[PDB]
């Protein structure tokens, strides 16, 4: 069984995830209309990304352990994990039958909509393949939330000053997920390793994203201030 | 372990040892290391160590059960991606914590400065030695190393794989076997096994860092030999 402390930890992540979701409804009426129209579609997409950044930041603050780290390590961990979490949340919003992604409650986007918004096929196709691979895993809410917490506290991120501390904070989340997947699905021993394998996939996708932001340079496209401070 | 799992592990361990025995034999074949125009000779020496490692990885993979049942194009594609990663996994294995040096082939030892003298960037060398010392903390033996490499080989998300579903299904028994082996080795250290898989996560970053190292060289117009050029640019 999960202990009282572990359940408290899990319920906190699940509940914080859901409250950050209710802060999608607040932003939706204030977003650039989807159509010079090409730049408006890029802006539209960058604003979605910024809504997601705000959500991620506000989630991290709620994750027990995060505010125990120094400010620089808080920044260093969020800078790396932001794209990985975005893609994870993107995968969760994917509809297998329509093959669209649904952002901010409604607003559905196809592969071609991603393209119309200025993104390249070298980046788009891995996103949709990762989206498809994630649906197949069929992660529940506690699984999703715990994977994100584990993702956040990765010690090998660039510019981490206290990787020993970061590694120690990840431990209880690794342990809770191990205990959870043992109780939830006793007859699937490989669920937990399979979940961790997706972090490997996410590192590759992050590298693919860096290439994509580099390609914006020559396309006469610029990241807005808040995205630029993380990705430029 | 089951009879099937233990035979598997023995197969991998014996392939790994036949690979290492060939590493030993190759020492007198290698261009000497020139001491303190002679940059180029150090770079070719290192280049030769990697060529040796490439064909050793090719030979190991053919011994990994199931790998020859994949189409040849996927075999090629799997190896093209994971070679850099298997090299570093092997580098880490030969890292000496006392001396802060790595032992290639039989007794050729190289420090951080030696890596820089052979023509590699600090951006790349630093992480190699950090991963090596990270690897030493988990205290992996021969079976665990051999299993992690086989797991590394069968990653379904590599570029240009035609049957990723088949690749993911061949990775399964290897993951299985490591989980059982690590639960039998340290029954009280649950978190050793997840930490080993996070190493594959670290290896993906390391791979991108290597693509930059190769890119930096293209910018200085200093070339890789055919075999490494084929795989890396
Ligand atoms: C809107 S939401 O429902 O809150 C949500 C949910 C999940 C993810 C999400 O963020 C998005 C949505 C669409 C695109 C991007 C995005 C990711 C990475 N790069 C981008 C870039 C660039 F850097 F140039 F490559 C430009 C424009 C958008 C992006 C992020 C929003
Ligand atoms: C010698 S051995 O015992 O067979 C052995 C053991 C373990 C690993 C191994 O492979 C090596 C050894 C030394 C260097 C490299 C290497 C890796 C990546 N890039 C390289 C590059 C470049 F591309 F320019 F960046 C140039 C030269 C060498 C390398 C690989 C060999």
């Amino acid at each position: 069984q999960l202990t009282a402390a572990q359940e408290l930890m899990i319920q906190q992540l699940v509940a914080a995830q859901l409250q950050c979701n209710k802060r999608s409804f607040s932003d939706q009426p204030k977003v650039t209309p989807w159509p010079d129209a090409r730049q408006q579609r890029f802006a539209h997409f960058t604003e979605l990304a910024i809504i997601s950044v705000q959500e991620i930041v506000d989630f991290a603050k709620q994750v027990p352990g995060f505010l125990q780290l120094g400010r620089e390590d808080q920044i260093a961990l969020l800078k790396a994990s932001t794209i990985e979490i975005m893609l994870l949340e993107t995968a969760r919003r994917y509809n297998h039958e329509t093959e669209c992604i649904t952002f901010l409650k409604d607003f559905t986007y196809s592969k071609d909509d991603f393209h119309r918004a200025g993104l390249q096929v070298e980046f788009i196709n891995p996103i949709f393949e990762f989206s498809r691979a994630m649906r197949r895993l069929g992660l529940d809410d506690a699984e999703y939330a715990l994977l994100i917490a584990i993702n956040i506290f990765s010690a090998d991120r660039p510019n981490v000053q206290e990787p020993g501390r970061v590694e120690a904070l990840q431990q209880p989340y690794v342990e809770a997920l191990l205990s959870y997947t043992r109780i939830k699905r006793p007859q699937d021993q490989l669920r937990f390793p399979r979940m961790l394998m997706k972090l490997v996939s996410l590192r590759t996708l992050s590298s693919v994203h860096s290439e994509q932001v580099f390609a914006l340079r020559l396309q006469d496209k610029k990241l807005p201030p808040l995205l630029s401070e993380i990705w430029d």
